[PDB]
């Protein structure tokens, strides 16, 4: 199984609990290693996490470091747990974080047969407008299978979870998972228990599933 | 306010009453009427409706004929009333249904406050292939602009209705409209009732909104 993560509701857990964003944040990293606890004893092999939009990356330096960090600390714990990966907006991120999160892929287990995967500065027109430009007067045609291994998310969505309790994609739809199943959650994503978490898996496996098939 | 309506469900209802799937069209044709009155009279100022998808027209001639025949019937029967326009994978529709469709464009109503604009073909990869192949080696450069005015939904969309039960986008997800509100109304779309619409209508008009800003 492919799951999509979007922890949406860390500064908001933050203003509910009267406390610093650093703490939210620091929840957050938390209960990202509890959830890919969780993941993995449901037998989901693939665990994207949208770590920010391409807005987020406009931010003040000082917030983009606060997620950055968080986001990066949880690698830095457990790297050897997994086959560690990223990908998105990386234009958008400073090179000092670019460094480390390189290093860290390859200080990661490629012999594990979970993958954490990072999607940084997501948005489907900053997207497009990157493979665009790329390939833009260098190549003679775009095919779906062109598209597909220059896509932000590099493989089959089958779920989504979005936390935090807007219901809408955002940044953050998977340009090439049309039928990925979505499930949004009311609960701010440092409060998700193991509970919402099985709530969330038990919908998304009794989903009428549908597969694409060959491009037009 | 801008409303997309994904109206699944034709299929089912056909089966689960007992009819011929052109008879489950010609009920959607009689209810995209009704709905389009009724978003009108809730200041819905342009109605996006997903026609079809990319790969339902990969589906056999007769099928292909079925529902787009129906959903051409619904313009042949009210363009007066209305600003009529369309988009989408033109290159999938047969010159015959592009030519009228063009011809009602024409007849519709260019000073009519509303607009009814049908979306053909829609998939994010073959829009972003179609883009691009259109635009390859043309321009410089694309920028978020460029890219707004070359997808298939040409603004911004507010609220998203998914009829027919499934919590998902499938290949219907608005490219420029990342904060577009979804809401997934259980009914088929042939059942669906004003109550049905008022509850969907009651439900996204309390949402907390978010807008985008300046790409990066
Ligand atoms: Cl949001
Ligand atoms: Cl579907």
């Amino acid at each position: 199984t492919t799951l999509m993560l979007l922890p949406d509701g860390m500064r908001r857990w933050s203003e509910k609990n009267g406390v610093s964003l650093d703490d939210g944040y620091a929840a957050m990293g938390d209960k990202i290693i509890e959830f890919m606890g969780w993941a993995k004893e449901e037998g989901v092999k693939t665990l994207y996490i949208t770590a920010s939009s391409a807005a987020n990356h406009g931010r003040p330096e000082a917030a983009v470091n606060t997620f950055m960090e968080a986001f990066t600390e949880v690698i830095r714990r457990c790297h050897s747990q997994f086959k560690f990966d990223f990908s998105g907006s990386l234009d958008l991120v400073s090179e000092d974080y670019l460094t480390e999160l390189s290093a860290l892929r390859d200080k990661s287990d490629s012999e594990s047969d979970f993958t954490l995967h990072y999607i940084l500065g997501m948005s489907l027109s900053h997207e497009v407008v990157g493979i665009f430009n790329k390939l833009n007067g260098k190549i003679p045609e775009m095919t779906e299978e062109i598209l597909a291994e220059n896509a932000y998310v590099p493989t089959q969505v089958d779920y989504i979870i979005r936390t935090g309790g807007a219901i809408r994609m955002s940044s953050f739809f998977p340009l090439m998972s049309p039928y990925a199943e979505l499930h949004f959650s009311p609960v701010l994503f440092p409060d998700t228990t193991r509970a919402d978490f099985d709530a969330a898996l038990k919908d998304l496996r009794a989903r009428d599933r549908r597969f694409g098939g060959y491009p037009a």
